[PDB]
């Protein structure tokens, strides 16, 4: 038992919200945070910009020591960095971003880090501005992630259309 509150259950271990996954970090601090990252962990806007700005900018800093030691994330890739005020860990991940010209078939990849963790707050990979089918990232998600996934969906119009559209 867990302090998740609001979520509309999908399948066995994956659930929904629509939620900004900052606040609900900020409520239940959880023991992972996903980032929807780049490779360079530049984190400038959407869910990285969002969680960076409430980390005070710890998160990029933390971020560019890990890229100037290890140098860049795969697409499909990640790592785990803190935290923060925010959850116990961040789990960075790389979906790819098809605006950019990624190969979508890397998205079933980038859902695969998730099964390193038991439970985790994640936003849905690949969507919004990195460009992918949102439908199909959440079928993806289901398809892949078999640990306890919270997803949270910040776009309230997105959040009924993937609701209503999942089989
Ligand atoms: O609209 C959506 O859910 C899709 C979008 N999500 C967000 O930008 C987002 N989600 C949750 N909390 C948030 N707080 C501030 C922004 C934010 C997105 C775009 C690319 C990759 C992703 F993994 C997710």
């Amino acid at each position: 038992v867990n302090s998740f509150s609001g979520y509309l259950k999908l399948t066995d271990n994956v659930y929904i919200k629509n939620a900004d996954i900052v606040e609900e970090a900020k409520k239940v601090k959880p023991t992972v945070v996903v980032n929807a990252a780049n490779v360079y962990l530049k984190h400038g806007g959407g869910v990285a910009g969002a969680l960076n700005k409430a980390t005070n900018n710890a998160m990029q800093v933390e971020s560019d020591d890990y890229i100037a030691t290890n140098g860049p994330l795969k697409v499909g890739g990640s790592c785990v960095l803190s935290g923060h005020n925010l959850a116990k860990h961040c789990l960075h991940v790389v979906g790819p971003n098809v605006n950019k010209g990624e190969d979508i078939q890397l998205l079933k990849s980038a859902y695969e880090n998730f099964n390193q963790h038991e439970v985790l707050l994640a936003p849905l990979l690949s969507a919004g501005i990195f460009g992918a089918d949102p439908i199909h990232s959440l079928r993806v998600c289901v398809d892949t992630v078999r640990t306890n996934v919270y997803l949270a969906v910040f776009d309230k119009n997105l959040y009924d259309k993937l609701v209503s559209s999942f089989l």
